[PDB]
């Protein structure tokens, strides 16, 4: 307890919290608001080479147990996020991650060669989003393990510097084994963020008898309380499988207790999506106070004392 | 006058509600208790050829948002559930489904060959569980589409009568498309039950810093409030893709409103797992009363007036 500062990836962080990609991070105003917050770090909205308007509205809805979204990758385009990283961000305040989600391997490769020099000069960190649009006859890249191994071979070659990868959840132990083995072929992959939204849920409103988002006939990715045990399982499964990488936890964090659980499961940073969208950036002071209170009550003075130390029975 | 009656698969059901396989259905006492309840049907515990003790305890835990289990297929063996179907079940009370979950294709074929004549004579209905290991280190059967196709070819040939399948949830539209395509190759697959538990979640208790079930280092399938939007998405995705089959909904039903949503999404029968494990069989009269109250408020007199009629935006 006392202070939550930590060191990772050759950067210093005041605390393990940050936003989850896509939440409060699309515009210059959003990035400045996350920088002014008490978060330890921030990450930009996943970007494409060109600006995109994204899907028709309504495209995000939240409820007491979490959220559903089909945003459609609305973003200001890579040139904007690169300019933010290279000219506007104040690195004295906290580290910045830039998320990129190009629609093809070649788009991703082209973005990463342009990011490399700014990464070298300013220390922006890459989070590569291994999620994708629906392509009939094909699964998202992180659910096609040979495709994933390609992206990553090309990005590693094009980029040449340490980066991390945002993963969808898996639900099968054979898939954890295969996915972690792919990631462990790439020494430049230094962190793994588990998880993106739980794909293609469906929220229906009983009174109106209607789905609640317009795109994809109401289907969208789930976040929030629905997904905490899924997120913890993925964090711990990759923590156990990838001893030479860091794991960042994302999914279902509304409280310092939920962050403590992610850290027990193995998380180094803890990302906040739905709860941050719903509460606003004040949440970061509350999460830090709540995490330090649980640490004090247990006698922990550092995150290292309990990271990955979830106990199993027998 | 409003009515919850259904007539499907050559049987008559007083109402759409039944247990989910595995809950309140392992012993003769459990089956007689389900038969005495107000449910419209019941299904037996997934069985294997030989009796199994299942995994060490604790292997099921529940919490306000749902449950986690790694039961390990504990069951009295096929001969016991076939005897209950042949000799003990009172068909004048309600229809019976028998769930089978052999650990290889050959074990499944051996069971269904022996079930067939009792299905024909007594009208017990088969639910084949495809959320079930085959070769260890490979995914569960229904996440391996080639294994799925083989199981269904082999069981269709061996059994020769209408049956249904219990599916795990999917999270990728390409997987909905592929999975429904595989099902639609089999005309004897007349119902599809969506969904089994969401696989390999991990619940951690913050005070003890421990996982809450003993098998698989705490990893287990999730049911209950966590999984309702996932369940609804799978029900509706298979309802849209399998127009010549029925869909039975399972996942996250605690109220008549949750059942109404399943039915809007396309469900015929509605199965209740976690909430029945937690509340007991009195839940069925509460779910019938709650569903009738929503139907009365909306002016609906039968389930067909709204099954599959979820509205999309635009
Ligand atoms: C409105 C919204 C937009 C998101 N956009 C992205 C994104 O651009 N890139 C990405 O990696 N994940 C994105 N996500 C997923 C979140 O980063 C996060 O993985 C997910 O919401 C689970 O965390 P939570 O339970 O805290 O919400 C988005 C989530 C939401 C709710
Ligand atoms: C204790 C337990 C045992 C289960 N055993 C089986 C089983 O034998 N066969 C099966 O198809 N599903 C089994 N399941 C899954 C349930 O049938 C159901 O698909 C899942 O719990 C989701 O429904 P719910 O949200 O109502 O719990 C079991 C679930 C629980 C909680
Ligand atoms: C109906 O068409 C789409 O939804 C779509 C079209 C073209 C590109 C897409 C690209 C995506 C990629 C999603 C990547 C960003 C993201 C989003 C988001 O921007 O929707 N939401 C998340 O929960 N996680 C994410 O990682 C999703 C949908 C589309
Ligand atoms: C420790 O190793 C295991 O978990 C295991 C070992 C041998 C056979 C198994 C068989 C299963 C098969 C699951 C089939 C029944 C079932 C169960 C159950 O009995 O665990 N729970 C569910 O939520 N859904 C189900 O469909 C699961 C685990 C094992
Ligand atoms: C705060 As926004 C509307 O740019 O995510
Ligand atoms: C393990 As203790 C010293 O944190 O009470
Ligand atoms: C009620 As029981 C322990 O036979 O599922
Ligand atoms: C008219 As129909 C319920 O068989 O698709």
């Amino acid at each position: 307890s006392m202070c939550l500062k930590l060191n990772l990836l050759d950067h210093v962080f005041a605390n393990p919290f940050m936003n989850a990609a896509g939440v409060l991070c699309s515009t210059e105003e959003d990035l400045r608001c996350m920088t002014a917050s008490s978060s330890g770090a921030l990450v930009s909205k996943s970007c494409t080479s060109a600006p995109r308007d994204g899907n028709p509205e309504p495209r995000y809805m939240a409820f007491p147990l979490g959220s559903i979204n089909s945003m459609g990758l609305p973003n200001l385009g890579f040139d904007f996020y690169l300019k933010y990283a290279s000219d506007l961000h104040d690195y004295s305040k906290k580290p910045l991650f830039l998320s990129i989600s190009g629609l093809s391997v070649e788009e991703n490769v082209a973005m990463v060669r342009r990011l490399a020099p700014v990464a070298q000069e300013k220390g922006v960190l890459l989070e590569l989003n291994l999620s994708c649009p629906n392509v009939p006859g094909k699964p998202q890249v992180a659910y096609d393990f040979e495709a994933m191994r390609t992206y990553l071979q090309q990005v590693s070659l094009a980029y040449g510097l340490p980066f991390g990868v945002k993963m969808p959840p898996y639900f099968d132990i054979a898939h954890f084994d295969t996915a972690a083995a792919v990631l462990n072929e790439f020494p430049l992959v230094k962190f793994v963020t588990c998880v993106n939204s739980v794909g293609n849920g469906l929220v229906i409103d009983a009174e109106s008898e209607s789905v609640v988002i317009k795109p994809k006939q109401g289907f969208g990715g789930l976040g929030g309380k629905y997904i905490l045990p899924t997120a913890l399982a993925n964090v711990n499964a990759f923590y156990r499988r990838c001893p030479d990488k860091l794991v960042f936890g994302c999914g279902g964090v509304y409280s310092g207790e939920d962050a403590f659980l992610h850290i027990l499961a193995g998380a180094s940073m803890v990302q906040v999506g739905t709860a941050l969208q719903e509460e606003g950036p004040g949440i970061f002071t509350r999460l830090e106070d709540e995490l330090l209170e649980i640490m004090a009550r247990k006698g922990y003075r550092t995150l290292e004392e309990f990271r990955g130390r979830v106990k199993t029975i027998e």
